[PDB]
């Protein structure tokens, strides 16, 4: 008895291509998402080089084209040159990202001024997405009001960042939010196994309350979205260990469990995997696409998932039930059993369909 | 030709009693307000111990009722423990102090969910006041808003900072600020001659395009306030040097300066130092209360000023025109020409005068 889900959508993945492909590249990491019943997957603008102005974007849209074995949209990054600048190209994007914590030197901002010249200038019909940690959450929500639009909060972590939005949506304010798998399936009690290096990540682990606020206001949350950010082992357990963990291949097989256990429903992780992730970015439906996933069969994560070049996982040592059995995209048979059965290049830029523009007036 | 002043305020101020009296007590810091022209303060709660309940707020009150030569309010602080606890002290303090950036043990806040506490359990028409740097004004402004009232921001010390509020103001929203002198007159042009030790300050100081942005943007500036924050030289120039710069002595000579420059009016410096102070503090008038200033006296501030017990100052070299003359407080002669002719004891609550309680809805 499998069950058939619709076409999963990530909306925060790091292919690392260009520049970073000994960690992952297109191919790999679509081939990750396929094998964790994701069919789409918006892929963050923080390569080498980054994109953020539209020669970037034309590179790896071309790259993404060519190596990509699902469908994709590609974030624009803001920077503290390029506000004002992307009117011509927007559209074309997933959306615009903030980076607004840590940062290389090409994504960062360094005035709240900064930001508002972003929220002023990118177009007010697409999307605006922030790395914003705990006070930042309040900050960008500040600005967000003061240019009357939307924002949406990647990977909240805390129960300071979910109450705070909670309290916004009460007001009626339009922001939206995502939650990644590893802060609601880890916590600083996974660190001493972790260590150090393979523990780092932004947002870091949260505190066993952190982790239970964010279950305990599920119905603030509106995507789940991996955050997947590999890096090597070699790179994870060195002197100076980037932050980030892989997460396409173990997303879903660990909310299939919460779903197993009834943590939460089928319909709670099919509107935070596929309707939401549809309705803010504007993301056009795929079709003759669909996720065959087996709930019975009960497994170890084991010390790195097939397809990830990051060839780890902070997962590992988890029982979980559920995986992914089959998954057909437009038409196409793209993953069996282990096995990815789509080539490089068969995946498509959704903005480039008629019904993947996102609507505006003249 | 002398000018006649009203009784200045200055609504930030350090005193350090109890606990800190190696580095000022309301004896010495009220001395240095009114050699400075300054005949109300309001004083900062991060003493040994903090006012952050009603039994400090009693002893503190006793302290000053003793020791202060000038008239005062006093400050309750907020903490991690005491939101919805000072109900029945609040009307007696002059407001609420927020530290949301670095603090001691006691006033340090750890989410921004802290925060809205404090603004939802403060009584509504009771002042709050902020530290709050960079972003951190963005936040509150936005906690401000979620709570529906009012915020008054202290020390802007940026570019950054006072565009925020310029733009928050734009929209109407209910927020104020002051600005110190040490961002009006230092930068860091100056930190090759103060060293790191007494350049230590917080809000640091900026850069010159943040100080010339400060002045630009004067109409966005309500108050200036001292930030009194005396600490001996000793301290400054050890090993784990503190934050701050006493100020009282040389505000007012420093601002004359610049109103004899033509760089703001002599209304606007009273306005920021008499008028706006009263009108968002809800502070009385003083009867009988005024300062006499000789604006044409040239001199070279030297390498400490007469009252502060901190015994340094960063203005050490810098040319003022402008002097204090005369004071006199209540229908007495408080300060001549380096002088101080109130004893300790003479200064008195304002809180506790009929006038001086913060008008409420029954
Ligand atoms: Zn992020
Ligand atoms: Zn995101
Ligand atoms: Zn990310
Ligand atoms: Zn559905
Ligand atoms: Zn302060
Ligand atoms: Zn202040
Ligand atoms: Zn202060
Ligand atoms: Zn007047």
């Amino acid at each position: 008895k499998l069950v058939r889900l619709p076409g999963l959508i990530d909306v925060h993945v790091h292919l690392r291509e260009p520049g970073g492909t000994h960690k992952e590249d297109f191919a790999s990491g679509t081939a990750a998402a396929l094998a964790g019943g994701i069919t789409m997957v918006c892929a963050m603008p923080n390569t080498r080089p980054p994109i953020i102005d539209a020669p970037a974007l034309a590179l790896a849209q071309k790259l993404a084209e060519a190596g990509a074995r699902c469908d994709f949209a590609l974030f624009l990054g803001a920077s503290s040159e390029n506000a004002g600048t992307l009117g011509t190209v927007a559209g074309s994007a997933a959306g615009l990202k903030l980076y607004l914590n840590e940062t290389f030197s090409e994504l960062r901002l360094d005035s709240v001024v900064q930001w508002m010249e972003h929220f002023e200038t990118w177009p007010s019909h697409l999307p605006i997405v922030a790395h914003a940690e705990q006070q930042t959450v309040a900050a960008v929500l500040m600005v967000a009001q003061l240019t009357q639009r939307s924002v949406h909060i990647c990977h909240v972590a805390r129960k300071e960042e979910i109450l705070l939005i909670k309290a916004a949506k009460a007001r009626g304010l339009p922001v939206t939010c995502e939650v990644a798998p590893h802060h609601l399936f880890l916590s600083h009690d996974d660190l001493e196994r972790l260590g150090p290096g393979k523990g780092e990540v932004r947002p870091e682990l949260g505190s066993r309350q952190d982790v239970e606020a964010l279950w305990e206001n599920m119905a603030v949350i509106d995507c789940f979205a991996s955050d997947h950010a590999p890096h090597t082992l070699e790179e994870k357990c060195g002197s100076r260990p980037p932050p980030g963990f892989p997460g396409l291949e173990t997303m879903l097989p660990l909310l299939l469990t919460a779903v197993s256990e009834g943590r939460l429903s089928l319909d709670d992780l099919l509107q935070r995997l596929h309707h939401n992730p549809r309705r803010i970015f504007h993301l056009p439906p795929q079709e003759d696409t669909y996720v065959e996933v087996d709930l019975e069969h009960e497994w170890t994560i084991p010390s790195h998932m097939p397809f990830s070049k990051a060839h780890w996982t902070p997962f590992e040592g988890q029982k979980v039930k559920g995986t992914v059995r089959r998954v057909v995209l437009r038409g196409e048979v793209a993953y069996i059993d282990g096995q990815v059965l789509v080539p490089p290049g068969y995946g498509q830029d959704v903005r480039k369909w008629p019904q993947g523009a996102v609507p505006q007036l003249p």
